[PDB]
């Protein structure tokens, strides 16, 4: 499911999808000796992009890595940040993965719950996307949408009160 960028793999007419993914191991042991050590990596599919369409730009093509566990490929990013330099065959390269600007927004509107939650003792947290889920008189609570937190509040007045200002829903009758 969770897919990754890998930028500045050189072209070679005898690119075949076999080597593609030994090339990903190869990354694997080169930068992340402690995952090579593991041995825990499973690899769905490894292809170049766009294969039949040259592109636009002067710059290599990029691979795409569909790995089978998202927490896998999760990991492999944080591990990259920490070591700070990735290579390839001693060549200077580049791993990333591309996220959409929504999410972004939607913590920030989270932003306001979190904070004042933290403050009494609710002990707030985020999960990607953007759902937030916190502790309250001992059992646990999820919402996905801040339309589902008006509704809960509707029937603790003392949390109301709290998240009053965290979710502005006092300026427009109307939603959206």
């Amino acid at each position: 499911m969770g897919n990754l960028r890998l930028i500045g793999v050189p072209e070679s007419d005898v690119e075949n999808g076999t080597k593609l993914e030994n090339t990903l191991q190869d990354i694997i042991q080169e930068n992340f000796p402690n995952l090579a050590r593991q041995a825990n990596v499973q690899i769905q599919e490894i292809q170049r992009t766009p294969q039949r369409y040259s592109s636009r730009r002067a710059t290599p093509r990029h691979i795409i890595v569909r790995f089978t566990k998202v927490e896998m490929k999760e990991k492999m990013l944080r591990a990259a940040r920490e070591k700070g330099r990735v290579t390839l065959k001693g060549k200077p390269i580049r791993l990333t993965v591309d996220l959409s600007a929504e999410t972004l927004q939607a913590r920030r509107e989270w932003g306001p719950i979190f904070n004042i939650l933290k403050e009494k003792n609710f002990q707030p947290r985020i999960s990607y996307p953007a759902k937030l889920s916190f502790i309250s008189e001992g059992e646990i609570k999820y919402f996905i949408d801040k339309q589902m937190l008006r509704d809960f509040v509707t029937t603790r007045p003392a949390l109301k009160e709290l998240l009053k200002e965290a979710l502005n829903m006092e300026r427009n009758n109307r939603y959206q």
